[PDB]
DNA sequence: CCCCCTTGAAGACGTGGTTTACGACCCCACCGCAGTGAGTGG
């Protein structure tokens, strides 16, 4: 946007909706299941 | 125009006697934001 995108940047606000980054090397799997789970084991 | 009086009184400063007056005390049978907290359910 304009001014209030520069505040929210500045302010550094979390988006609503972030996105999933991969926390360290290895290769993904998926794990267990819950209600509203989805697991993913990494190796 | 220096000097000491006079001589009559005008005011000058208390002053606490005399006398008000103040102050107080007594009785009255929007805006989005983020941190907090329970509050579950598990």
């Amino acid at each position: 946007g304009g001014l209030p995108r520069v505040a929210d940047l500045f302010e550094a606000r979390r988006p609503k909706e972030p996105a999933i980054l991969a926390e360290i090397s290895g290769i993904v799997s998926f794990g267990k299941e819950t209600k509203g789970k989805r697991r993913l084991v990494i190796t």
